[PDB]
């Protein structure tokens, strides 16, 4: 009935749905939401405004899915989740240790905290020994593990060893691998982490929001008061019901297959890139993503992002360890598997995808090549429709 | 519907809420039934779109034509976050705010209500001369009459304050011409997109000053909160376009039309209303000199199908969690199409239960009679879109 009342909005929705169908989304953060989730998102629950039956069911499935004791499913974003943990567990000017991708470069500012950083190996792996050294120097009130551009598994255990020695808290931000964590395709953060924050979209393919989890009753109580309003007299029930719908789909064993599909596709893509002698940070991936490395190549990370978009492949420029160039051109790119794997695309496609990528960056200024593969890939993605 | 197959527990709760919206009479002033098309955009593939946009631009333009202003910001997630975004864009810390009550670093002061139940503009002037606020705020959740923006500008312009009209509770009436218009008297206007507007839940900030409009955009830049939610902004544009139709002006007259019928009916059964009536979508009963409480009245009719809330009234005797008044709104039942015939019946059923407030048998009896009335006024035909 949008086709009858609002023509202009309807053309914009169809424009978008055709736009999602006719390109390869390989940005690591992007995915296609469960159809069932959009259904709840567009229900009469937007009308309704002391526990509600629906946030219970969301918290119930949240606890079962993430294997924990308490859950706050009211965070509006992955950033609020992290920020809400900070207000609940810290005091002003408390120190915060977190990850970046520098190598050895490590008092910096926060919203009203002090941020310190630990980095990675010369092998692109997290340097845990260096982290304990920094943790012993800084003596931080909290440590954050988790990172958007990290191509490998995080060792939540070794981090709790560093936090126990230093007398710190351990926040697990699994917002980028929650799909892999939830299905056993990634080290679980519990019981090593005092708190876990995460986004409910991305790899979990739920609605857009945050979630907070913990096994400690006192932390759960403070998280409830820190989230406090959402600044609204109404808890948005349709979004919460959408959250519970997304959690039940994540518990299905079909989702566990999706998760290993996401990782094996990444394995195919990474293998296909190296066989043509491209360089990946840490030499590969154990993740939903890889990071190409262009430090010793004529073109930039900016250059490859633009070129590959011209071919209809949406990727992500990203700085890498040992960054030579400016932060707004960078020396790498960050490619994701989770979007195509939700389409049902398997190993055969991601290998063709892998060489079509290799062909374009081995010839970064061949505009006609980029255009040939764009049409060649639009016909593939047309064979694997979303919805 | 996938949800019936894939998740019957959630669908059970969705169909339960939809069945309930047609099982009781909804009379909370702030509650209403969003347009069926708005919910259709809420569940679009626009969720997957992580990112100004053609859709954001179309929402802003419809906002300017619906609210008759030169600028609009659609990125607020609630009427409250829209107010706070205005304060944080225009006020340094320790600045002063003067807003209405029912008798960050910012300091709040209040104006109030005279004995008649109307805003007292003479006192509101005297408090603004003394406090010297940097912003005066109109708009109030439980006021039964029209806000005189033109006079609030005179108070603001006399003391050099900004005027913020908060038309969130009266927005459907303003953009229809059934309420005084906040422009161009108010320097800046805030509102919700639900309640009387019948759109999705969220906020809107309006202004005819460009340098104010630029500060707001930067205050929404930090409070963006990981968006923008393209399905929600697309929903807001859908509601604005239904609000421009002449069907909406017909509706907003019904909301006042029905509220006059009900207010008239309560008075001829010798019930006291705050300010003696309404110019509005809403009405407040006065139980000051009465043996029962606003909580007692709420619980009473709640168990009779009529969903109202308890409310403070000027010169309150009882606690805050017990009150001396109830607030009765008219918009949600008007969206169902109920008219003067139904709203007349409502008033007398309210008296019968208000004058025998502890007859639980009368309450369950009244609930069965008016649920057959509500059976003949469906709100939607579908639970999901």
């Amino acid at each position: 009935f949008l086709e009858q009342t609002d023509s202009e909005i309807f053309e914009l929705i169809f424009e978008e749905y055709k736009r999602q169908n006719e390109h390869l989304e390989m940005i690591a953060s992007e995915n296609y939401t469960f159809a069932s989730v959009m259904e709840a998102m567009g229900s009469v629950l937007t009308n309704k405004y002391v526990v509600d039956k629906i946030e219970s069911l969301a918290i119930e499935r949240a606890k079962k899915l993430f294997n924990c004791q308490f859950a706050n499913v009211q965070a509006h974003s992955g950033s609020q989740a992290n920020n809400a943990v900070y207000h609940a567990l810290l005091k002003p000017y408390d120190k915060i240790l977190g990850m970046d991708l520098s190598c050895g470069g490590h008092s910096l500012t926060g919203k009203h905290y002090q941020s310190f950083s630990y980095g990675v190996n010369l092998d692109g792996y997290i340097d845990y020994e260096e982290a304990l050294k920094i943790a012993q120097s800084v003596k931080p009130e909290i440590i954050v593990c988790g990172f958007s551009a990290y191509p490998r598994e995080i060792d939540f255990k070794k981090f709790r060893e560093i936090a126990d020695e230093v007398g710190a808290l351990l926040l697990g931000d699994i917002a980028h691998v929650a799909g892999l964590v939830v299905t056993g395709e990634h080290a679980h953060p519990f019981p090593h982490c005092h708190v876990v924050s995460s986004t409910t979209h991305k790899t979990l393919r739920g609605p857009r929001g945050g979630i907070i989890l913990t096994n400690d009753e006192e932390i759960a109580a403070k998280i409830d008061k820190a989230i406090f309003p959402g600044t609204q007299g109404g808890p948005l029930m349709h979004v919460i019901a959408a959250k519970a719908v997304g959690f039940k789909e994540n518990l299905k064993p079909e989702f566990k297959a999706y998760a290993q599909l996401v990782k094996s596709n990444m394995q195919v893509l990474a293998k296909a890139l190296k066989e043509k002698n491209h360089k990946l940070v840490s030499g590969g991936t154990s993740n939903h993503l890889l990071l190409m490395d262009f430090l010793d190549k004529p073109y930039s990370g900016k250059d490859a992002d633009i070129a590959l978009g011209n071919a209809g492949i949406t990727v992500n420029k990203n700085t890498i360890p040992g960054e030579t160039r400016s932060p707004f051109v960078t020396s790498g790119i960050r490619i994701g598997s989770a979007a195509l794997s939700a389409r049902g695309m398997g190993a055969k496609e991601f290998e063709i995808i892998g060489n079509k990528i290799s062909d374009i960056l081995n010839d970064i200024n061949n505009v006609s090549l980029q255009l040939h593969v764009k049409e060649e890939l639009k016909a593939m993605v047309n064979q694997f429709p979303v919805y």
